[PDB]
């Protein structure tokens, strides 16, 4: 599978004149106010990926952010709640047309309690995802080949996953439920940035 | 406190030609598929209330449901997640223009972890709510005077509470956050009815 | 006020030619293999009670046991799971026609999570039960007046509670459910005596 | 080895003129009000199995339901609490002559705390059960061969387990205990459907 | 009423030519290696008490220690596990003829789960113990009158408790059980001093 | 009680030519990145207090900040870990000569596990602190009298508590331990601001 | 490894004219009042073992009990708290001269938290113990070869462990501590049988 | 199978430790210094060799080792030094006050994980596999096994390399002064443990 590695930004959007784009990020951790965005990965669904190294203190990624703000393009994530938070924190733009495979799994894979990307890829696609590079130094000046291949593999399958989940959402008649969850997801990420990351805002207590 | 007690439905909407109505419910418990709607309470905010006794197996309430369907009329609840579920389950209409004082409290009363109606009324209004009649037989053929007064007092204050929360939401610049939460609330209630009542659909796990 | 205090057994069944008898016990604790039966209390529901001091090592009580054996007489308990175990363990007979007000509460008072005898008397009868003497030396040769009145008060109201609960079970169409629970309750008590007291036999784990 | 796959129902009862039938189900999850019945599996104990695909929306399965309601045929389950609830919810008939290998294990295999089907088959029968297909799309129009073999294996051994457990129940003199448990189990499943699925109805609290 | 306050040690043992002496201690906390012994209290059971202030760094108290070493006098404590440890740690002598009212309560008051001194005095003696001064500066040069009265109250009643507990231990035939617990209790206190204070040495894990 | 209420800053330092100043803050909550500083309170120990209302968005307070950075003036706090973080976060200066009565309590009141300000003032000074205004709108344009008196109450006694705690630290020879804890406290507060507020940095895990 | 299997009792004591005997039991579970003694295993330390099948209802085993009652012979167990309980419950004699390798491990292997027999055998002897047969039907009429070898292996090594543990206890100067623990252990087992099996009798609460 | 010098009681001299930083670890009979004695002290200069020092029961002095511990010009490197500092100070009466802890360093830099054990850190940063099998063993044995000795040495052979990497990360994320304050308080943290506060986060609200 072809992986294109970039510094800072995509050089252009030639490969992203499409209706939906798979998005993932790597960071120094789970706390966007502390842990910087280090890598953004994209795939058009054609078996190739773009891996974009983000510099310390980088405030701009023009072509990437054009995709993120384009209401005609659905941004596909796995657990987008996190990626939306770090992307909006880093570049100041909250994507608002999204699809999340973790939310979709929670709404359709009711026969299991494991909604991780690895389990979903294994079941739906007979694809083995390795999480070994997940805990590595994503801020390294030069990413290792293992790191680059891991980062790319997290976006290579989200299109195929979205297609299968859309089928299940239609079959079980939960399309409008999923859509409302995806519509609120960017606000759920904003709530995390604002200080409510540990609070289920809809809970009784 | 004037309290108009009705059987089944409001006689007409003469007292509710208004832009926002306070709504509450009494039931036989917290599980809408098991525990029937017993009472619906309404207030226009003029210090009076309508207490509507709902019969076992009752399927319609035309005037009430017209109110719940009116996009021009904001339905105010305290923890509307529950009331929206039981009203939609009982009469078949999910209100879609709502305001919840519990969500508003969680977004503004950041200096406490107590977001109950009693606490909010004591703090914001120096008004003492008693919960003694909360655990009583709300399916009784004839409600007691104590029950009627308790049921009415849960809607008598929601207009004033909402006015104060709107002030705080404006002060701390959280108006669009609250709006997104209220927009998703009916679907959060629907998710409860559909079987996800114990699941934070947005959580990692 | 009329509390008849007996040593060992009822003198006769003259006061219990009735359809249902309220039963309760006091012990040295919650473990029937260690904690002996100390007192058995009985009421016909007429506002009087019979309090029977059971001696250490007592193996028989023919009149009481005739009541417990009599299929035409329903034995009413609050949380009979306990009283059935210690009665069967002490006298060798397991009553098989029973009504439990705690199980009835759990099947009807779905609007609360408190199903203790004190809360139920307070809510259903506006009758105030004290538990101050519950923790006392029930094996003392001479029971105190406080002890005797406490023991009597635990049976004086079970008829009235059963009457209200049977209406509720009829209103919510759960009579057959309650009956099955009461039918298994003697076996749930045997399960406790046999060594499964800490196991919900129907749980997945 | 020999698995007969059917759409909708058994074609007739020619293979089930027997004293006891092994039964199992596959579903979209553990909540019958949300998660539909997808497969019912049957075995006469002769080392063959019938695997019946249940359509979305299917309200009748007349031959299967004849078996389920025939009081002269014991239905054998592993953790029948679940299967009874989904079968009664789907087709409206609660089987009432049952044997549950999980309850029987909890009454006899007191030397272990593991009462799952895989653990019981390994110990009692030296049969290796794989649970890999347990979390799969049981609503798929075409079940995979691995799904079909998994579903069949859950009923192929229940007669042999029952025979062994009956020997242990007799040896430890717990036959009447188990019988009472099996007699209540259909009402325990009914309690689950009615809204008490999280409540041990016999517990103190 | 009569409380004799001493610096360092009793002047003599003239008041303690008796079969049993009540003993208690006050400290700066629960960790004997950090928190010094501040006060030792004694009573003969005649309704008077001796309150002995222990100085920082004090290593001997010959009269007190002669009492504690005397095999012919039973030392009565409430929860002697603690007192034994700080006494042995401070003066180098571990008493080995003891009675503990907390252990005795746990072997006899099986009808409650509260085995604190206040609860036991309330139930068995109708005596009100206040623990208000328990958290106070016990190392103060001058103990307050409330501290002095509190420290004495902790030994004034132990003989009367021991007498009641010995009757219960006899009635329930647990005298040899209790004797074995008391015999091990000095070694349990030693175990705490040696570093096993958080470990139940007899537990499986 | 003379309470001087100010907008924005002290008008001058004429009352704070002293070696130690008592400091406290009120906020909209416990998260300094979300919850703004609303009130700063100061006392010289003379039984009077200054209560300074801090405006939304206020970036400087030159007289208050002069005291905070003055290395010759010890800043006394109760649980200064919090106040230090919100003061540094708001005005940009981390005080580094501090005394915390909560840390001092944990190092000296080893005979209790309650180290809150209310409990400490009760025990050490016989002063009753009310917490009723703690959960109130500290951002209000006009503070109520009850709010103002509460805010002043949290600084009026800190000098007296520090004097007592210093006596105890000397008595138990923990002065250098206390000093090292106070020296690290500003870095502990910084760690909180940087994103480690939920982490004990010195724990094994 | 020679393993002598017997029905009911040792035929004679010819192999046990020794100072110390290794003892273990197998049962139907961990609750002596419910789960019967099925097997008793003995070793003299010579690398051979005796495995004694205990029949259901068996009330005597004279030669075995002679060994258990003999104060000149130390009975070695691993976690004898359990074996002492079930032996005394079954044959009515509590062994009173014992050594427990789990208590010894807890007093000497302070560099670990794993005190199970497998861990101890592997570390101290480089001997691999398998627990695969631990959960099997020990009441089976004919024990499997695997069961017989498992049962023997639990006593084959206890002499060698005791010798090492005694060396550690001497080295760390804990011999009198261990001896007091061993002296109390039969009463600890008695406490279990009498109803205190879930209670640390020496705990504060 | 590296060069491991085994000594009884103390280093014979300081010839191998005229350096600015020394890697330090200990083995004991357990985690409670008042009960569980110091049994082994291990040292490395970072050159791929280690000294393993058996401490006798009751041993009160270790002059050469303690000279290193109190030398303010030498940084003592530990993994989770909170523990080693407590047992060393309890045994020989000197608390080292110039230290670097790789566990604190990991908690301040490897924010992308929740696993800060030495085995994980060595695997990730150095592709070095550490075995913990000998951790639970009789460290007070008169003669240590070969496996024990190699385990003890391996716990110090890599700390210099870890410290170098962590110092780069601390610089990169601008947390050097944060780390320095943590290391300066760590000896007092270990002292608090000895004094009776081992179970208490002294900076917590409750
Ligand atoms: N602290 C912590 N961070 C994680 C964990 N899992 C992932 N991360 C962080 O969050 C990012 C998520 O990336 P992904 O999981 O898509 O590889 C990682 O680059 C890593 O920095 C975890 O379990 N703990
Ligand atoms: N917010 C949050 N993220 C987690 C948690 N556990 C794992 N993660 C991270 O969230 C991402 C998605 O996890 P997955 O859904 O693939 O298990 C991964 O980077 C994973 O390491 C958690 O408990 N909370
Ligand atoms: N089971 C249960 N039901 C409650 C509880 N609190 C409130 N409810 C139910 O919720 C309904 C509405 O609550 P309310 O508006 O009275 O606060 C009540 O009529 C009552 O049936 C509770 O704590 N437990
Ligand atoms: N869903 C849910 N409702 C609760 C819970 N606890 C209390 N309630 C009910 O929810 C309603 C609102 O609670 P409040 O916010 O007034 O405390 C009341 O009827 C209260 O009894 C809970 O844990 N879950
Ligand atoms: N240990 C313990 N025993 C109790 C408790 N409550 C009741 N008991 C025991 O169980 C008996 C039940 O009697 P009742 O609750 O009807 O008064 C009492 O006589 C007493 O011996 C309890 O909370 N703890
Ligand atoms: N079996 C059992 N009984 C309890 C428990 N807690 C309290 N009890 C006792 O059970 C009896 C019934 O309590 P009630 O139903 O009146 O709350 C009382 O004696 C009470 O003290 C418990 O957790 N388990
Ligand atoms: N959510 C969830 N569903 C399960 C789990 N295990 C089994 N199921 C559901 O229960 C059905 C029956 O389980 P089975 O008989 O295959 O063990 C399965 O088809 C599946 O839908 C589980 O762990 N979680
Ligand atoms: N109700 C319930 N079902 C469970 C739970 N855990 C597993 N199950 C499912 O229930 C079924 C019982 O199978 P077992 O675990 O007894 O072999 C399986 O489908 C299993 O996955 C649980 O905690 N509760
Ligand atoms: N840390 C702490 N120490 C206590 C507590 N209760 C009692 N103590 C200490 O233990 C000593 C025992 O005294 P007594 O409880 O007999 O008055 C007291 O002097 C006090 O130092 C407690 O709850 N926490
Ligand atoms: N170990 C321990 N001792 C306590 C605790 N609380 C009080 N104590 C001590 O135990 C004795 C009596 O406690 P009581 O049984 O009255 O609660 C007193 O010496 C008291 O200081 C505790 O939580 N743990
Ligand atoms: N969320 C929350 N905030 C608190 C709590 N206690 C105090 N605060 C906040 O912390 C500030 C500290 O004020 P103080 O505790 O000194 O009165 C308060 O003004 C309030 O905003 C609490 O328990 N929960
Ligand atoms: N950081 C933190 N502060 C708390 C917590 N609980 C209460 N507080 C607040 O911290 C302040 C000091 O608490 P105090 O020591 O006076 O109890 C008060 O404002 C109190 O409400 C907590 O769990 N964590
Ligand atoms: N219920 C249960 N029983 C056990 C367990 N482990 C051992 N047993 C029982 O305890 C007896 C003695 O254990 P063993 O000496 O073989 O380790 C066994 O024969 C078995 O009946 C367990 O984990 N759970
Ligand atoms: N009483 C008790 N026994 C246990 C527990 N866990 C395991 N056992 C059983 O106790 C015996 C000794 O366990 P070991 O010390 O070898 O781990 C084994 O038969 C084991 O299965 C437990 O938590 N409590
Ligand atoms: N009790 C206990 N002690 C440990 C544990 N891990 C390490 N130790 C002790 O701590 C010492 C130092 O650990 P090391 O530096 O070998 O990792 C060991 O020699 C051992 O005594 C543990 O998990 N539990
Ligand atoms: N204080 C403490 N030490 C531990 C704990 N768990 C493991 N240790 C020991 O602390 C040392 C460091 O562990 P590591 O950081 O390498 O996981 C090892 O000797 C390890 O065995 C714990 O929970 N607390
Ligand atoms: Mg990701
Ligand atoms: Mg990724
Ligand atoms: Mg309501
Ligand atoms: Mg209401
Ligand atoms: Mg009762
Ligand atoms: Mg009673
Ligand atoms: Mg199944
Ligand atoms: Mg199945
Ligand atoms: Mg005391
Ligand atoms: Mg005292
Ligand atoms: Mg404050
Ligand atoms: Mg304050
Ligand atoms: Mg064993
Ligand atoms: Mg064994
Ligand atoms: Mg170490
Ligand atoms: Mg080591």
């Amino acid at each position: 599978t072809e992986i294109r590695v970039h510094q800072g930004d995509l050089p252009n959007l030639d490969n992203y004149r499409i209706d939906a784009v798979a998005v993932d990020t790597e960071t120094l951790g789970l706390q966007p106010h502390r842990d910087r965005l280090c890598v953004v990965q994209l795939s058009s669904g054609d078996g190739t990926a773009d891996v974009i190294q983000i510099a310390k203190g980088q405030k701009s990624a023009p072509n990437l952010v054009r995709l993120l703000s384009d209401r005609d393009i659905t941004k596909i994530f796995h657990f987008g709640r996190f990626d939306l938070a770090i992307l909006a924190h880093t570049f100041g733009v909250m994507p608002d047309v999204v699809f999340c495979t973790k939310i979709a799994s929670k709404l359709t894979r009711t026969y299991t309690d494991r909604h991780g990307l690895k389990e979903i890829c294994g079941e739906l696609l007979n694809v083995n995802i390795s999480k070994q590079q997940q805990s590595s130094d994503w801020a390294a000046e030069t990413l290792s080949r293992a790191q680059i291949e891991y980062a790319a593999s997290d976006v290579l399958y989200l299109h195929r996953l979205k297609d299968i989940f859309e089928e299940r959402l239609k079959r079980e008649e939960r399309e409008s439920v999923a859509k409302a969850c995806f519509q609120f997801l960017p606000m759920r990420a904003n709530l995390d940035l604002l200080g409510w990351s540990e609070i289920d805002i809809f809970a009784h207590s």
